[PDB]
């Protein structure tokens, strides 16, 4: 499938470098606000993520990777951008302005034929997680999917897992996230006050729609739960910590956990590509540095499972840029396959 | 005024000379560490997260003098060695973080003190006190080893007393984002904790705390109600704690919450009580981590982060760990005065 890139930033790179390699997948066009020159340099030199093992080279209005030559656009109105001349199939749409529908659409008035927001959205045909509701998408039905945030994609695996297993009645959760572009590197304006305030040196609370919007990918869920974020000094890795109330008690910590690695196998000897690697079941003690470049939309971190009565706590990590990077590659995959 | 030791002239040691210095009640006389008295007077005068100290610090052989006024200066790893008697020390500050332990405590005692303050929880102390909680309980006869808790204790039980008077608490969850502190590594290193070995400016770090698990301690009816668990983040410091309850009676409103919280703090101020002036502040500003360094509230209550579902209630309170928690020392070791 031919792929498009609106937006090569954090996500869209890291996009990039999750689908780099995979046959299945085609990346032929780049747009941002910068020429070739900066976008390959990004590329190569990732300041979380590494060097990138291809060669890169750039020229006036592309860059050629490992010899594949990838158009380079710099038009800041979507509808400028000529998708389907470039035989565009779907476009990632990253630049994290464009999440209404009409203007996500621009891209589908442009020759693509169905383009993924890198975000929650207001009003897409369909917002999907994978390894939680992807079955309710309808290739001739849904062409602006939203692949939710990346807080989402950690949280409503694990509220699945508590759900079949106990029976969620309501719930909280808070992640510990790390800083993101959307925030200042130094005191500055912003729609909302606190993500104003310099992020690497400030616990910085701010909301996430995460839980209230629970209901679009499990809809029994639908205001059941509410949540609110964290953002703290590291540049990448995150954290989710959820409280339930269930129905069906547990009768320990560990028939919680047990539910979990059952999830995580089940999900294993499905034999679907794109649900590999949703959940991992881990065990070992571990801090934010050590998930950084994991795939999972969730590592459960069985440790650190609580449980008083009816009353139940979960923590479970997610690299929030990488692991979504990889469900944006694993969507993109699944489309294929309809 | 009292006169006060400090064993363990560290974050603590150190924010509680500051804290309580200029106030008439308290006279601190002597000061234990492992350092001479030149290394200490700079650590004072010179504080990373605190600023420069208003007062001028002079180094002296066996002491330091700050504004005129000579402190004596020990470096005795053992605290059987510490003269407090012959200084006529009544009050000695125990923050070295590692005599938590009542047969280790007691040394200070033996040593002429009058009674004992563990700057953190402790097991077989004569009593466990967070002002504005279950200072009342405290005894000055039968109680000479005393635990102030610890920092996310003091921002903790405040904030559950509330909620436990108006809507009554049947079980709830604590976490809590925490600055690091000198328990933890700058780089990956030998650790008993597996996780607080990994580097901590670098890493967010979950970890236990028993805030929450020994909340009974100040609170008894709440033993075996709450859990929690901490996070620590880089951040040289501020803390915030974020509370889940479930309750008896469901407010009507998050604003019935928040109206809690607003007469409690009101409660707290017009007690007349000097050690319960700044317990609890009632906030509405949209503010981060840097806002609350120097605060000296045990809980800044973040009125716009509240949440109700129902029964279920969710809260969040700040802390600078450093400087509430040794306001809190500084007014306890006045509150003892006054008894
Ligand atoms: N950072 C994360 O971990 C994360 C996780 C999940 C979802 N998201 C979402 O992904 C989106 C992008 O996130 P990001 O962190 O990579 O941010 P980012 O700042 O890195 O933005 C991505 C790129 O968009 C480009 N851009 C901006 N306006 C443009 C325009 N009009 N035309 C073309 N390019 C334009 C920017 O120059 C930048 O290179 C957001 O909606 C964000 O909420 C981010
Ligand atoms: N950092 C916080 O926010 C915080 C909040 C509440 C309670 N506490 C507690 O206060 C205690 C001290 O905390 P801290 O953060 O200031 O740590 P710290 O390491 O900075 O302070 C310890 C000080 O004790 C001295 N010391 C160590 N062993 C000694 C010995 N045998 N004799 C004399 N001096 C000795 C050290 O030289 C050091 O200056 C701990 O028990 C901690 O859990 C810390």
């Amino acid at each position: 499938i031919k792929v498009g890139i609106n937006g090569f930033g954090r996500i869209g790179r890291s996009f990039f470098r999750a689908s780099w390699g995979r046959e299945e997948i085609e990346i032929v066009a780049i747009n941002d606000l910068t020429d070739a020159k900066h976008l390959a340099h990004l590329l190569k030199y990732d300041s979380v993520h590494g060097i990138f093992k291809g060669s890169v080279e750039a020229k006036d209005d592309s860059i050629v990777v490992d010899g594949k030559e990838i158009k380079v656009f710099a038009q800041k109105d979507p509808s400028q951008i000529p998708w389907g001349d470039l035989g565009v199939d779907v476009v990632i749409e990253a630049t994290g302005v464009f999440r209404d529908r009409e203007n996500a659409s621009k891209h589908l008035q442009g020759g693509a034929k169905k383009v993924i927001i890198t975000a929650p959205a207001k009003n897409p045909d369909i917002t999907v997680v994978l390894g939680v509701n992807e079955e309710k998408y309808n290739p001739k039905e849904h062409n602006i999917i939203s692949n939710a945030s990346c807080t989402t994609n950690c949280l409503a695996p694990c509220v699945k897992v508590l759900n079949e297993a106990f029976g969620v009645e309501k719930g909280y959760m808070v992640t510990v996230h790390a800083y993101t572009n959307d925030q200042r590197l130094l005191d500055l304006p912003h729609k909302d006050f606190r993500r104003a305030r310099a992020a690497a040196i400030n616990i910085v609370p701010t909301t996430t729609g995460a839980a209230k919007a629970i209901g679009e990918v499990i809809p029994e869920l639908k205001g059941k739960l509410d949540g609110t974020a964290r953002r703290v000094p590291v540049p990448d890795g995150s954290l989710i910590d959820l409280t339930v109330v269930v129905n069906k008690a547990p009768s320990s910590v560990e028939e919680v956990n047990e539910k979990f690695r059952e999830a995580a196998q089940k999900y294993r000897e499905s034999g679907k590509v794109y649900l590999k690697e949703i959940l991992q079941y881990c065990e070992d003690p571990i801090v934010s540095t050590d998930i950084v470049g994991n795939p999972h939309s969730a590592i459960f971190d069985a440790p650190l499972t609580q449980v008083i009565d009816n009353l139940v706590h979960i923590a479970a990590w997610y690299d929030n840029e990488w692991g979504y990077s990889c469900r944006l590659r694993d969507l993109v995959i699944y489309l294929a396959e309809r």
